């Protein structure tokens, strides 16, 4: 419809650009993905693990990507400045670990014979955000250890690793526990804290899964034991709380089917995440999101990228 | 950039592949070394000694090796195929001492023991092209005198042993000196010699440290004394001087700042070594190099294993 | 404290001298400025405007100069080579405009009488770098037109005009706004563009403050109306990118305390500017400048010039 | 649970839950119906909840945390619960809305405890009901915002 | 490269080189590790070399070429896997001496490939080492100097 309109009837503003990541906010940047262009990525579902993808659809800023042998069940959408991509080839030149297509063995796969043979094209490297090409986040080395909020059960902070490290970005991982529980951050996470923090604040400190005495659990002999050290202090930043207030207006993808994008307003607000009501539907639908998070976006950020909008219903 | 257009313009060659060893040269070798995978290897300032290394960083056919529960200031760079590294057990296999990660004690360490306690993945064997699974190099047997340059004190020609022998290549020692100036080479050396070679050639030899009357220096009674016999005359064979001619253009790691590589020059020569030059920054970082070291490449060795290659300045 | 330690420590390269201006890196040249020396010069926050200064401190290569008859918290800091001052009488030669000293009329002073009055001397000539006596930009006339960006609103391309010419370099004014947007340039700045630049490029233009109908704004007319021509294409340069990378150290000047000079790191790159991060303080202290500014140097240009560097904190 | 009382103010004090933050407490008078003396749960056959992180919670004992925190328990005779308030089904008030506390709506009571009501804001889904306590300081009679000069939403 | 058989003789066939010297012609049988059906190269993704002064050098089709030729190509079931050989490094044998072949001297298996081993004479330089075919006639086992009457060089 327009947003113009909108904001006069309502008597409503929208979320400046300024509240959000430049990366969230950004539409003068061309999607340069074709369909058919395989390249490696996270799953989402297991995000220490990269497989093979290939861009099944392509719509605005936006592509879906399917995982090379398996179900297209399991398709799934992400930005064109996604960070969680990676053109063909990375993973050998980074020390990551490809789970290949379905039917091969780690081993049996190579990238100049699975192209010959499809006669695909990989996507140009010049495409991605991630590429291994900046120097990591400082103080954050593989091996290193922390505490972390379990982001599925916030109750608990728990004994954690760095795992994986991609340009500014590193792996949390959670000590004896799937990858399952495991997330991506950068230094700023407010997810994130030193060895030391839960004691010093008075919260108890989850161990590692089946681990030895764990109420008697000392982090100066676990760390010896475990020949690491702990992330330095000095290395965890202070993201500010974000800036959004109730009843300001932006657009966000829809949970229930992710090709969709949606007028939305704030419900609610905490220091790191707002709450998304979409205008003119249930406040069953309301859901909380981190403000940092990939698909949460300015008013007319589908407009500019030549993305559909729902309008309200 | 492109090196076709830059040989154009600079109206220059580059050193062919052919004047390499096939070790600074082979590009098509995978790198399969992954972040937190762990393993053994020397210390390159006490290239004596064995620590536990973990994979800190991959980029292309290189490595960055952290010692583990020491700090991440002495991580260092190698190539995936650096007889430097070793298995996870290689020393109790081969007859040589581990130190341990900072806090363990020689024999508290345990590979079984330490894995289960970290969750971490030993790099597998056949990743490594050193594992003592060759005979060693003809006549250099451990306990083994001979006469050596001293690296690091060039005018110096000294007595020294074999302390170490691993696949292809041995250890130099300095009698009576610190292993600080040891140093890993093979029969065809240009640094070292039998005993006999400085009487025989004219220059002084210097004796092992705070021996007994000097001047009086007699080999075949130092080697009776000692229960030694010299390496073997016919062991020592001649290394022909390399071919690099000045002018040539090759790669060559930044000793300023090793995770970087570089288009160089050929500024000068020796028999046995070359002076790098860095097209298009100062010549005060010009600097001799072995014309046998493992961080000097040729041209196109960046570009097809995956290193990001620095164009000139 | 030595720049060889720190960078040895950081494995860390300094920008090298042949990436800066002539005039940025420059450290043989002695100091001839004096305390109580008077002389012309523009207010760096209106460089359209003149003043009487004095010399307040020497340090180095640098002088913190004085608005006479003003308070001494807008004191303000300049190389020896700087262009932006003048020798006494430069002024009533080239067409300037005094500001005179707190509590005189322009008609009033002279220079003669002040001195006379003070008992000081003025600053000698030979010490100027600019005199208005070399040849002009080529193509820039007093009086043309020409569209440029609003450096303190970079989203704006904006009418403007050239008000003054000195020596190599020209002044742009913003139609009908504060003098305090106006700034110096060269015919290759890239902050400037030929009369109908912005509609070719399909960029909005951002029309003179009060223009009497700023809806439509015709350059055309307002040339005629004015009186005017626009500066010819044919007089703009191409600048050539820097050639800065990200990472490489060198010497900045503090924004926030102009007296010190830090130890500084380049965090970022465009084109033609750099961020500037102060080593060992917060990034939220970072900033941009051009690349071609005044107030940063290669490393050892404190040490060299006697001025006090800050080591990182 | 074990608690504590952290403050006083005028005639009302604070609860606090020991070994936890502060973002359980409240502040109460000697009639909450939510408080109870030392010892009662074992009086009433009610499983008493031990501090967040006490080191033998199966064995936690009254008698012993007491000597090994020097405290004493509130004297049993100064809890004198108040009456269950007699709001019943149907009838009809004021109440602000807890989603927007801007807002006071018309409201209705749904459903009665001794101490508590549910809320219904007539017009809306049930869905929005919600349980509250009798004497909290946002419910008013009718007529309240009228006479205060607040606004009132109708229902809908 | 791009090859043809030119001649067969009992259970071999000749290799040559379209249009280059006879020189570079070879002898082998169907499991000869250095051929392979026409389309290889491509499926391989290496670059073939065409015949020498192939009227268009840059554009070589082998649809076309074998068209314009007259010729069919061997067809792929005709090739077999030889297997790599089982020689070791440090296993000692006879070998014909290439510089002076009417001589026949103490060697060692220096190096190893699949279907080459690198000959090494005791005794001498490791310059005149040189790589050798596993099939090759001029290597023999150990003793078959003496026992077909001919001298054997000892090591230097």
């Amino acid at each position: 419809w327009s947003w113009e309109s909108y904001l006069e009837e309502q008597k409503a503003i929208t979320a400046p650009v300024s509240l959000f990541q430049d990366s969230q906010a950004v539409t003068h940047n061309k999607n340069g993905f074709k369909l058919g262009m395989k390249l490696e990525g996270i799953d989402p579902q297991h995000p220490s693990m990269y497989f093979i993808l290939t861009v099944a659809e392509v719509c605005g800023y936006r592509l879906r990507l399917h995982f090379d042998g398996y179900s297209e069940c399991h398709d799934f959408w992400v930005n064109a400045n996604s960070p969680d991509i990676h053109p063909a080839g990375w993973f050998e030149k980074t020390g990551h670990k490809l789970q290949p297509p379905k039917g091969y063995k780690e081993e049996e796969f190579s990238w100049s014979q699975y192209l010959r043979s499809t006669r695909a094209q990989a996507a140009p490297k010049h495409l991605f955000v991630s590429q291994s090409h900046s120097p990591p986040p400082l103080g954050f080395q593989v091996g290193m250890k922390l505490e972390a909020v379990d982001r599925m059960n916030p109750s608990l902070v728990c004994v954690a690793s760095v795992t994986d490290v991609v340009d500014s970005r590193f792996l949390v991982h959670f000590d004896n526990w799937d990858d399952t529980y495991d997330y991506w951050c950068d230094p700023s996470s407010p997810y994130i804290h030193p060895v030391g923090w839960c004691q010093k604040q008075g919260k108890p400190l989850t161990p590692p899964q089946d681990y030895p005495d764990p109420d008697n659990f000392c982090w100066e002999k676990y760390l010896e034991e475990t020949g690491a050290s702990a992330v330095p202090t000095w290395a965890f930043k202070v993201r500010p709380p974000h800036s959004f207030l109730v009843n300001m207006k932006l657009e966000a993808v829809d949970r229930r089917n992710p090709a969709l994008i949606r007028v939305a307003s704030v419900e609610d607000v905490e220091d790191h995440r707002i709450k998304i009501h979409f205008d003119g539907w249930s406040h069953g639908y309301d859901f909380w999101i981190d403000a940092d998070h990939p698909d949460i976006h300015p008013a007319g950020w589908c407009s500019k990228t030549g993305h559909p909008l729902q309008p309200p219903l």
